[PDB]
């Protein structure tokens, strides 16, 4: 028997396509090569490409795919379509796997909505722990979007129980708006700043800061971004600069290194792709957790029986029998992937027990400490604490 | 959406409601599928990535009331103030209230309510 798995992606088509489709193809091919997962089952898929927006078209493609029928669905990548997608999936008791953060459903938790990505509020506890460790009572935090404040809730309520004073700054959309705010950073002397922003902007934010020349050893810089390796690495200052951040992509265990360098050999064998400043060839978080979700599906299917195709309508409301069984089998699934060990709590399809490795630049790197949701900020290294003649 | 289909088959000039914005997304999906105006009763989260011209909300803007409250608080000139808000959903109306001490020096305190 073979397995049918469905993926719909809404991305711009005036430019070369998204890369996590490539990652999904590599992962499914990889499991098709290895027979240690299922020697009698080979995973198959039909891939459908659509221009972004027009959620009616997303629903139409969902109807097209439901005409055939699969065990799980990937995408859409925008909040508008996923509302109707989850509505119809819940009506059809079809579990839905998604690979990016969306606004959480606090009205009623969908039991068929399963996401693999570390939570904002967990990151908020993490930044609390790191800032308390560095024992700083004056910090200035700036974001560019309404969602960003949700990643910083506990800091916002931090003065309610601490002596901390907070300076909240906002970035208007477009990258030409930071030029003023940096000048007001000149006017009021500050050294302790947090940029809560997507990794898309951090590259040219660093470029602008180095152009103006504010990064020195006077300043302490920290980003909410979860990967510093992917970011542009021009930081080899002999002027002294303090750079700190998180890391989630495991780089030890030479099997993991082998997997990533297979992907790092595959990207380049295809012609060059023009970028914004991000280095092409080192793994991105979303596609990495896509790679992990593929193996979620694989291990889930390793318990299930042979697939049974069904024909239904997207305007009908008759549930399909193996849906509850598959969502249960997903529910008690636990694995070890690139982001670390993944498991799910018994009240939501939200991800838990995230790994957050603190990394700082000093080789112009070094283990400092880790955080987990099952404990606090675990100080692993006491540091060797060099002093020079 | 089945109710929307029923009314569409029957045939009217516009639709009123529903009260909750959860079903409003589906209702607007069908209405602009064939581009018919729909009238909303109260606040709905704006489409902040794509544009709709069919958005009739007769609810006062968050920006208007926020500027009104900033005007009042600056007019009565208290330099030491606290604000209490229901949740993170609460803070969206008074975003700029915590931003105001950039241009000024109000000592603002921030506290969060429980669901109880």
């Amino acid at each position: 028997q073979v397995l049918r798995i469905g993926g719909i992606f809404e991305t711009v088509e005036n430019e070369p396509v998204n890369v996590e489709e490539l990652a999904f193809k590599f992962a499914v091919t990889s499991i098709n090569r290895n027979r240690t997962l299922m020697p009698n089952t080979t995973l198959t898929y039909d891939i459908q490409r659509i221009n972004l927006f027009d959620s009616f078209e997303a629903s139409r493609r969902a109807c097209d795919q439901l005409a055939l029928g699969v065990a799980a669905l990937f995408g859409p990548s925008h909040s508008s379509s996923v509302s109707a997608v989850q509505s119809i999936c819940n009506a059809l008791e079809v579990p839905h796997i998604q690979t990016r953060w969306k606004h959480p459903s606090v009205d009623s938790r969908d039991l068929f909505y399963i996401n693999l990505y570390p939570d904002y509020a967990a990151i908020s506890r993490a930044v609390l722990d790191l800032v308390l460790y560095y024992n700083w009572k004056t910090v200035t935090v700036v974001y560019e979007d309404s969602t960003g404040l949700i990643r910083l809730q506990e800091l916002i309520k931090a003065p309610s129980r601490y002596n901390i004073k907070i300076k909240i700054r906002q970035l208007p959309p477009a990258n030409k708006d930071a030029k003023p705010l940096l000048k007001e950073m000149k006017k009021s002397k500050e050294f302790y700043v947090i940029f809560d922003c997507s990794h898309e902007t951090a590259a040219e934010i660093l470029k602008q800061i180095l152009f103006m020349g504010m990064m020195t050893e006077y300043y302490h810089y920290f980003f909410t971004t979860l990967d510093l390796f992917a970011l542009d690495l021009e930081l080899y200052r002999y002027s002294g600069v303090n750079m700190t951040g998180f890391r989630l992509l495991n780089i030890d265990n030479p099997h993991v290194s082998s997997i990533i360098e297979k992907w790092s050999m595959e990207r380049l064998q295809a012609p060059p792709r023009p970028e914004t400043g991000l280095l092409d060839g080192m793994m991105t978080t979303e596609a990495a957790l896509m790679y992990d979700a593929v193996y979620m599906v694989a291990i889930a299917s390793h318990r299930a029986s042979q697939l049974t195709v069904s024909s239904l309508q997207c305007h009908r409301h008759k549930p399909w029998r193996l849906g509850p069984r598959f969502m249960n089998l997903i529910k008690e699934a636990r694995w070890d992937g690139l982001t670390g060990r993944i498991t799910f709590n018994k009240t939501d399809g939200l991800r838990k027990d995230f790994d957050l490795d603190i990394i700082s630049l000093k080789e112009e790197w070094k283990k400092i400490g880790i955080w987990n949701s099952n404990s606090g900020l675990n100080m692993t290294d006491g540091n060797r604490d060099r002093s020079n003649n």
